[PDB]
């Protein structure tokens, strides 16, 4: 309490110093987040069947492992898609609050008993349970300054010497590689090998003997003989190393001595295991690795030990191999935190001038500008405790808890100096008798202002999180704000107070006599007439835009979807790929730094007609001007990838969030519940789309995710003639799937490491079904036969890419909203399908349309509980039920100003704005109580006349009100105007305080009627 | 069992490093093939680390990475531990 | 624990150089930590030196001519030499192990392979020299 | 006891036993689990 | 046979599944009826 | 020992100012702690 250390001021100094130290460590060991981790967890399975079709490998796999993923709790929903790569993805996606290593030990443990149950390709391969995000937290691009190695090299030095000591560091979810290591690729010649009477079958078969490891015991192995003399191992066969000794791989030796080697019927070399993902960085050949953030673990620590992993495997790289970061979203949230720790700075240098216009005393104005770091220090302590972390949100509250801080430390300051002006006490003296009368009233303010932002800490929805960390951080500082004022300030202002420009002065005595001038003509009844039009303004004055909690900004990246018509090849990719990035990197060259064009790599589905370009953008601040934005980036790019022939070249912005909340848009997901099929339900996706297309003003862009259905070539292998010609059905399927498909055969050491072995056919023989007519297999007399000998083929259409919703088929129709319409009423979806679709047919919401079922209209109830609960601290703190009344009639003015930025600057109701917006509704009731509290002193002493002390012996005390007001109005100034990383959120809460704080000060100490209503108008 | 250093390094100890990857606080790995037909690998994690929790994410890695593993040692089994304090005691038993 | 003057340093292999390349590198730093007795001490390699290992190459060209499945050579010498286990029996209330493996006195010296005779594809045994030749070599008994 | 936990710590000493179960039963997979003893409901399905 | 999973509300399981039956109730061949021959909620409903 | 940076020196650094500022909470002066934290040697000498 302020007496015990006005004259005992180390006593406070220490207090000061100790949570200044406490907040100092606090920093240094609190997380730099961007938001509080908002995205659900959700566990992936990745499995792979070599040579399969979207069919062969969902019958097999997909299901097989799926119809066991039961039993596992706190799971939204499950979704998987599995395409004709061979590959198989199915997410599952958990509660908000679930554990992630708990939900990937049970989602484990379920698919160990579909494990055995999956064909022998799909085990050997590799099943992959991983946690991690569905978006990059970064990449790590692998370019050659020389032109010593092609991108297949350096993918195989990427994948042996970097690949596994990134993915094993911490809080690396999962990473892909953008190429693949080599495997010792054994390309068949058929028509070699139907000249030896040979097939694939007997290649795999002398490949698995003459290439292995052998345990051969040792030659003293116990248990041993008495009288044995020495030990030592049988060293057997081993795994072959090198392209030579696999080309001497005997396959059989003729009767005649002619001995036939591998390298005779087949090109032996080193490549990649997998020849989809091909990489390139602005136009060179290079690789790189794509790194996911594991659920719950933090993104910068992540990047920082991902970039340090590689700062020690630089001193190794063979000559010429260099590192770039193509893409990589921490570098944003670092540089957005340095502006919202600049602002916070830069707010407490516009105080300090600002306290100097109206004290005009250095030492003076030295009280409360050493009140603020104090409080902002200790909160953050306060954070640490609470286990939250420094980010966006938790800063923005730090700096909107600017004013609401200071507010006290001016109002003791300005008591202190006023009784010394007028009685002439010494400083100790004044201020025993300032903090004798006003300590009680402040710490009531603090009671009032927290009943603002304490309802908000139990909001409880999906974004309850943010108003939890927002609410949290005001209250700690606002509550540290008020122990310093009643323990720190009266020590100071006791001791550094001196015991005792011109233009300055005299220009503001002038301006507040005539400001008290002005308020003495309270009685007048258009006051209120025209308090109507602003009470008027809350119905209306809506812009009516819910349709954004978070403005989605630069992020300094971006990628570029590309999707070729289905059936497209590598090399129309490549070109299109091609294409875009020229674009980037001439048209668009003074934004953009790099593009890392992945062909093949699948956004939805990797894939040959599939594609995607990570562009990174030059620094924000060599992209001066709207034009060079990324929103704007991307809608000319998308304009002028419009004119492109046979391609969907889309480039879009990545949200703040790994992935959620495409402009408000829709995720419908189209199940069916019976034995309906492909066909029937891809009609009735059909017919929803046609349906949907008529409705342009409903909806817009019903865009059907996912791959078409393609041709595919059907050859029925008749069993019967196969068995009448002596081949078996056995060596026909190995046939067909090790040459058209390839099959992993076994691993060989390369330079010390394990990798694979693989047997495909050479490019050209399995190129056209022609080529299937090379192909022969040799019957159990010898003879060869062709594939045309027992089997007929044909064309047939099948899809591509078949995906499933919580276990059955399904259909992705991605969505926005509606042109000017808002979503959740373009819901017409819910009545659109079961009336205009067949029956068997269901429909599903997925993602952003889940959350939002559950979430949604919830922030009224959090205002009407704020409001009413203001409203009793109100009556508490003055006991009396109808001058809180007085009080509550104040929140119009800065609610309506809030609103003059929505509609002039087109911003959004933001859960940004909805923070700001709280933060001046309690705070120009703040400003309200200032008024109010000494008005009700005064009445009951020194002047007992109501007009005496309402709007004459108090409105001359107006000195706290506009210090306070300029000092929030500067402080948020830079917010406003900031064109730094984060602008975006900057400019939200920025213009709308202002604007709230700057109409809530003109119209409120002139709204003094109110006080002056409360003669016969009680309640 | 009749494996060597670089027999059972090559087959075993390097196919169950290779899908050792997505584990939390994993300080370090290392791993040691004996000429006796045995692998010791060794993961230390951060201090702090939940040992149960470490201990079934490795077994878990471990069981999806044993399909790759020779019949032998997928026979034989591979065992998880989480080693700890030395015995508390040693109970020999012995013939007289 | 450890003693605190104690210190477990490692050298890694972050190029492939293979195990006698890194064996050299092992060896010239002993011996240039060796030259600072004032400040290290007891700087000793923790794993263990190459010992000869007895190499068996079944010859290809030999087995194929002669006729065998290499399979069968590989299975006969491991289970010989070394000890395939089969399958579980259970004996009174728990199950056992059933092992097959060489009688000690035919697997101890390296003149003992001349013992084992493998059966030919057309039933008759060949023995081991008829395709396989043998000699001393050096090979890691730890590699880490 | 948490039973999520007990269930990890339960299946982390389960699969020490593998080496000691019939090949058979490992095919066929084991299944360590949170389980009750008794029925929240039984839903039927008839056909009128 | 439905069993309630450790630790998870009887009331909030018992909706979920009723909602779940409902929602795939539309679906049903032409003769299939859901009946409920024991159900341990009403209980819970009727104590509280 | 690498990892961790020798950060002993740095958290008894911190109790050279935490010790000196709770001395001046109780002795209100900032030159009386002095006065106290010079006895620490006399034990450590006695010690070492
Ligand atoms: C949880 C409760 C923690 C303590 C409750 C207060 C204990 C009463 C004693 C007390 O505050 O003594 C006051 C000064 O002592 C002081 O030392 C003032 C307290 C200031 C904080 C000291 C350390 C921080 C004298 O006040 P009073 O309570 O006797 O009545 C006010 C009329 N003088
Ligand atoms: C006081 C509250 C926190 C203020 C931050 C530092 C100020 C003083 C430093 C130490 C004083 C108290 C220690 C404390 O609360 O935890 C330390 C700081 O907490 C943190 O900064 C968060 C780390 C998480 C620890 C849980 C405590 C909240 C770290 O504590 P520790 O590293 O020993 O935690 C081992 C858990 N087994
Ligand atoms: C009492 C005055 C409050 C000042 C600091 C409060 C201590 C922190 C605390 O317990 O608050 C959180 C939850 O409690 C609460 O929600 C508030 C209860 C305060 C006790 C902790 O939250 P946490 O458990 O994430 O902190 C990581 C710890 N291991
Ligand atoms: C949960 C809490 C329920 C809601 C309470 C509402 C908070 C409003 C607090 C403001 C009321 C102010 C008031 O009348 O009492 C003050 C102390 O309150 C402390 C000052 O009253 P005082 O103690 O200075 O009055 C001298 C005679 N003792």
């Amino acid at each position: 309490m302020p007496n015990f250390f006005i004259d005992r001021p180390i006593f406070a100094w220490v207090i000061a110093i100790i949570i200044m130290l406490a907040g100092g460590l606090a920093i240094l060991k609190l997380p730099v987040a961007q938001y509080p981790t908002i995205a659900p967890p959700a566990v992936t399975i990745s499995a792979s069947y070599p040579g399969a079709d979207a069919k062969t490998v969902q019958d097999t796999v997909t299901q097989v492992i799926e119809q066991n993923m039961n039993g596992i709790d706190n799971l939204m929903y499950m979704s998987s898609n599995s395409d004709s790569t061979g590959t198989v993805q199915i997410t599952l996606t958990f509660e908000s609050g679930t554990d992630a290593d708990i939900a990937q030990v049970q989602v484990q443990n379920k698919l160990q008993l579909a494990m055995p149950l999956l064909p022998q390709e799909v085990q050997q391969q590799g099943v992959s349970v991983e946690k991690s995000s569905s978006s990059f937290l970064m990449v790590v691009g692998v370019i050659n300054t020389d032109g010593t190695m092609t991108q297949e090299d350096i993918s195989d030095y990427v994948a042996a010497n970097m690949k596994d000591a990134i993915s094993r560091t911490s809080g690396v979810g999962d990473v892909q590689l953008f190429g693949s290591q080599y495997a010792m690729r054994i390309w068949m010649n058929p028509n070699e090998l139907n000249k030896f009477q040979l097939t694939p079958v007997d290649v795999i078969t002398a490949i698995k003997a003459q290439n292995a490891q052998v345990a051969a015991g040792q030659l003293g192995g116990t248990p041993p003989v008495k009288g044995q003399q020495l030990n030592a191992s049988i060293i057997a066969q081993t795994r072959l190393t090198s392209t030579e000794e696999f080309g001497k791989i005997l396959l059989k030796v003729n009767q005649d001595g002619s001995r036939v080697l591998l390298r005779d019927v087949a090109k032996i070399e080193l490549g990649g295991e997998n020849y989809d993902i091909i990489a390139e960085f602005n136009g060179q050949p290079a690789s790189g690795l794509g790194i996911k953030l594991a659920t719950g673990a933090n993104a910068l620590d992540t990047a920082a030990a991902i970039r340090a992993e590689l700062a020690k495997m630089e001193p190794f790289f063979p000559s010429g191999l260099k590192i770039v970061y193509p893409y990589d979203t921490t570098p944003f949230v670092k540089i957005s935190i340095h502006e919202v720790v600049k602002t916070l700075v830069e707010a407490i240098i516009l105080v300090f001038l600002v306290m100097y216009l109206f004290l005009q005393n250095f030492r003076a104005t030295l009280i409360p500008t050493i009140a603020v770091p104090v409080v902002l220090l200790g909160t953050f302590a306060v954070l640490a405790a609470f286990g939250f972390s420094i980010n966006t949100l938790t800063m923005f509250g730090m700096v909107l808890a600017i004013g609401l801080l200071v507010d006290d430390a001016i109002v003791v300051v300005e008591n202190v100096e006023r009784v010394m002006a007028e009685e002439g006490l010494p400083p100790k003296e004044a201020t025993r008798k300032s903090m004798g009368q006003i300590q009680g009233a402040l710490v009531g303010i603090a009671m009032v202002l927290s009943a603002v932002f304490v309802p908000m800490a139990f909001f409880g929805g999906s974004t309850g999180a943010i108003y939890r960390q927002f609410s949290i951080t005001i209250v700690s500082a606002m509550a540290l704000s008020v122990l310093v004022a009643l323990i720190l300030t009266p020590a100071l202002c006791a001791t550094m107070l001196k015991p005792i420009w011109f233009n300055r002065m005299f220009e503001k005595s002038t301006h507040h006599y005539t400001d008290s001038v002005g308020g003495i003509l309270r009685s007048t009844g258009r006051y209120l007439v025209l308090y109507l039009i602003i009470v008027v303004g809350m119905a209306y004055l809506f812009v009516r835009l819910p349709s954004s909690f978070l403005p989605d900004e630069d992020q300094g990246v971006f990628m570029t979807m590309v999707q070729l018509p289905a059936g497209a090849t590598q090399e129309r990719t490549q070109k299109v790929l091609n294409e875009v990035t020229h674009y980037y990197l001439t048209k668009e060259k003074n934004n953009v730094e790099s593009v890392f064009a992945v062909n093949g790599f699948g956004f939805a589905g990797r894939g040959q007609n599939t594609g995607i370009a990570f562009v990174s953008l030059k620094d924000w601040a060599d992209r001066p001007g709207e034009e060079n934005k990324v929103e704007a980036i991307t809608m000319r790019a998308t304009r002028a990838f419009s004119q492109i022939k046979d391609a969907m070249v889309f480039a879009f912005n990545l949200p703040a969030i790994v992935e959620l909340g495409t402009a408000t848009g829709f995720d419908f997901e189209l199940i069916d519940q019976a034995g309906l099929g492909h066909e029937k339900l891809t009609q009735a996706r059909n017919q929803l789309l046609a349906e949907a297309a008529k409705h342009p003003d409903m909806l817009t862009s019903v865009r059907p995710n996912g791959l078409e259905d393609t041709p595919q070539f059907k050859i029925d292998i008749d069993q019967e003639k196969a068995q009448a010609l002596g081949v078996s059905i056995n060596d026909i399927n190995t046939t067909l799937g090790a040459a058209w498909g390839g099959s992993y055969v076994n691993d060989f050491i390369d330079r010390g490491r394990v990798k694979k072995v693989y047997v495909m056919s050479e490019a050209k023989y399995r190129m056209l079904p022609d080529d299937i007519g090379d192909w022969y297999v040799r019957a159990a007399d010898g003879q060869m036969v062709p594939f045309s000998a027992f089997s007929s083929s044909r064309w047939e259409y099948g899809s591509p890419r078949l995906e499933r919703y919580n276990g059955l088929p399904s259909m992705e129709i991605l969505g926005q909203a509606a042109p000017g319409k808002s979503t959740g009423e373009a819901m017409e979806l819910m009545e659109q399908l079961a009336s205009k679709l067949p029956t068997g047919v269901g429909y599903d919401w997925t993602g952003m349309s889940y959350q939002e079922r559950l979430s949604g209209n919830q922030a009224p109830s959090l205002y009407a509980i704020s409001l009413i609960v203001v409203f009793l601290c109100l009556a508490a703190l003055y006991e009396s039920w109808s001058i809180p009344f007085s009080v509550m009639l104040v929140v119009p003015l800065g609610v309506i100003g809030a609103l003059l930025a929505a509609t002039f600057r087109g911003l959004t109701n933001d859960v940004y704005f909805q923070v700001g917006l709280l933060t001046t509704i309690g705070l120009s009731a703040k400003n309200a109580i200032l008024i109010v509290e000494f008005a009700k002193d005064l009445m009951d002493k020194e002047g007992k006349g109501l007009i005496e002390a309402t709007l004459d012996a108090v409105r001359m005390r107006l000195r706290p009100i506009l210090m306070t007001s300029l000092a929030f109005i500067l402080g948020v100034m830079p917010l406003v105007i900031s064109t730094g990383a984060g602008s975006g959120a900057q400019n939200a809460v920025g213009t709308g305080v202002m604007g709230g704080m700057v109409t809530a000060t003109v119209l409120a100490i002139f709204f003094v009627p109110v006080f002056f209503v409360v003669v016969r108008r009680r309640f």
